[PDB]
């Protein structure tokens, strides 16, 4: 899903950015399973 994709990875990204632990860990898992989606 690339439109759900390119929205959870971005999330992903600014969850490292912003530094927030409890939120990069589902925001970058996020980011892959919408990958793994399609």
């Amino acid at each position: 899903s690339p439109e759900e994709r390119a929205q959870l990875l971005t999330a992903a990204e600014k969850a490292d950015e912003l530094g927030c632990p409890e939120e990069r860990a589902q925001l970058l898992t996020a980011a892959e399973k919408a990958d793994e989606l399609g």
